DNA sequence: CGGCAGTACTG
DNA sequence: CAGTACT
DNA sequence: GCCG
């Protein structure tokens, strides 16, 4: 990053807009920061700034203030509530609306939340694991967790395929959580497996809390055995084999990469989801789908790129 | 002006 | 539904 | 916030 002295100041504003609910402005900032982090050389001119996609007049102005003064005056006027809103929205299951409500109600600390807030079932688990969920784990521990799930799944049906996606599959040295995708090549035997799989992972104490228990998605909490272990977030998705490539693509990410790819598909009259890549998609004036279109066959990730007119990118090149 | 990705789950 | 979450 |  050639522009740390700029992006460090910009990230502060972005986070402030985010926790305060100004999601589109925060999005704009996030995109400007990534763009700034990817420039080859320090940005030294307004006109150079404007030349970067993702940097407009308002943002170039801010970059200019930083270079000339080493500071951004807007930082001095960030609401005093922001550190508390961030504290609160780092509880899993609480977002900006809940954080703002707790703030309005007078809460200022996690002790206030613990003792006086009404928490959802998910938020109570999030609070119990507040520190742990803010920590990343070594890649090697994500391997142990993925293997734990795979061993439990394969015990039921040895044909089940399980793959850790997310940051793990993108090759990162640490992972915020573990994202396990499960399918079955025969196209049928993925069905109805959660009850038995989840029950199995509970039996020996690996699965400690459940956050979401859907027909296709599980989100919860696990902890490996022995001393020195922290609770870790674990997501499991079970998909039919026909959707494997799009599910793999979605669940490998990154999130920004997915949004970029999906926006591209939209420009070409297509739609990309975790279920499928579709063509001849009918939309309205607001970009909203009014007609479904046709599912395109995508046996592999490479086919999704191909049909979008893109060169294939290995997971490591998707870490946007 | 107005989209900014597309979807699953909860209560 | 609004809110939160996933990548 | 940026961009079509
Ligand atoms: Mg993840
Ligand atoms: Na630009
Ligand atoms: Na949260
Ligand atoms: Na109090
Ligand atoms: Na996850």
């Amino acid at each position: 990053n050639h522009n740390l002295h700029i992006t460090e100041k910009l990230e502060v504003l972005a986070k402030a807009y985010s926790v305060q609910g100004d999601k589109w402005r925060a999005l704009g900032y996030a995109k400007a920061i990534n763009a700034l982090k990817s420039f080859h050389k320090p940005v030294t001119s307004y006109q150079e700034a404007c030349s970067i996609p993702g940097i407009g007049k308002r943002m170039a102005e801010k970059i200019i203030e930083i270079l000339e003064s080493g500071h951004l005056r807007k930082l001095d006027h960030i609401s005093e509530s922001v550190p508390v809103l961030e504290l609160f929205s780092n509880i899993w299951g609480a977002g900006t609306k809940t954080a703002q409500m707790w703030y309005q109600q007078g809460f200022r600390s996690l002790e206030d939340i613990r003792s006086q807030a009404s928490l959802t079932t998910q938020q109570a688990i999030g609070l119990k694991h507040y520190s742990d969920f803010l920590e990343r784990m070594p890649r090697e521990e994500a391997t142990e967790i993925e293997q734990t799930v795979q061993k439990a799944a394969q015990a039921f049906n040895s044909g089940l395929l399980c793959v850790a996606c997310g940051s793990y599959r993108r090759g990162k040295a640490t992972c915020g959580d573990v994202d396990v995708l499960i399918t079955h090549p025969d196209g049928r035997s993925h069905r109805g497996i959660f009850s038995r799989l989840l029950d199995s992972l509970r039996q020996e104490g690996f699965l400690t809390d459940d956050l979401v228990k859907g027909e296709t998605k599980y989100l919860g909490v696990c902890r490996l055995p022995g001393p020195g272990r922290r609770h870790r977030r674990l997501d499991i998705i079970v998909v039919p084999y026909s959707e494997f490539a799009c599910a793999l693509l979605y669940f490998t990410g990154s999130a920004h990469f997915n949004r970029s790819m999906r926006a591209l598909a939209k420009t070409k009259g297509m739609s990309l989801s975790e279920h499928a890549l579709s063509t001849a998609v009918v939309r309205n004036t607001h970009g909203a789908k009014v007609g479904p279109g046709r599912v395109l066959p995508t046996p592999t990730e490479k086919d999704v790129f191909r049909l979008l007119g893109l060169p294939y990118r290995e997971p490591a090149e998707r870490d946007w």
